[PDB]
């Protein structure tokens, strides 16, 4: 028991980020833990500007594994995500998530990041194929993303 | 459509009081929106120090009106309470959640002054009649207090 300078814990460094997030201010971004857990949280993106994905919103999850910042947390899109590098569940391809994670990274950049993959995919390997290969016309592209995303709301 | 100066909306205050409440730092003190839901939050009260509720933890939920902040949020303890001024279904006598109200006050007021109601009640006029007659007998109190509190978590 001497001092306390420089210390963590999990829960030490979700507040921190949790702080500078809303402290942050990014247009269309925002993340709460579930409620009471502070190791799940839901957040919520708006598109991209000047992209097709404008004016469409959509929520996702953050769970915080149990070695939190060494590890990245599971980032999953609950609002249905029609996008060449995200599943049916909802389930992500990036960078930063995968091989690319550094614990210098926070959740900040996590959502600004994804954020603005929706307007900037990697084609390369598809976790959607129609995605991708649609992703050529953006005329077309708008026309059947918006008509699943006002269908996935209308049906369960 | 001139300049932007002074401006208003509920989401908007209900912002500016979760920065100011998570920034503040007041031990024993967290609350956050459900979720993606602003106009509901979860909190978590720990029992003030040096009193009988000393190691227990309430969960709450603060719900809040179209008319905020110039009506008060409905306070409700999801976490059973035996307390002076709490009810069985959980719903609160707190004068600043009445007739005391004032919309200069925050939620950051509302969880600070409850939590030190705990060890402050006012037994004159009791939602909990049980427990505003042991109030005067403090072993016997904490006991009791004790005793339910095990009780409601190992119950359902």
């Amino acid at each position: 028991m001497t001092t306390s300078k420089e210390r963590h814990s999990v829960s030490k460094r979700l507040q921190q980020e949790l702080r500078t997030l809303l402290m942050s201010g990014d247009p269309g971004i925002t993340a709460f833990p579930d409620g009471d857990n502070l190791f799940k949280w839901v957040a919520t993106l708006d598109g991209p500007k000047d992209t097709v994905y404008e004016s469409l919103k959509y929520k996702l999850t953050l769970e915080f594994p149990s070695d939190y910042p060494y590890k990245p947390p599971v980032v999953k899109f609950t609002t249905p995500c029609w996008h060449p590098n995200v599943d049916q569940s909802g389930n992500i391809c990036l960078d930063i998530l995968k091989e690319n994670w550094t614990a210098s990274y926070d959740v900040r950049t996590i959502l600004l990041s994804l954020q603005s993959l929706l307007g900037e995919p990697n084609n390369a390997s598809p976790l959607n194929a129609q995605a991708a290969d649609m992703w050529s016309n953006q005329t077309e592209y708008k026309k059947v993303l918006h008509e699943k995303y006002k269908t996935a709301q209308s049906d369960k």
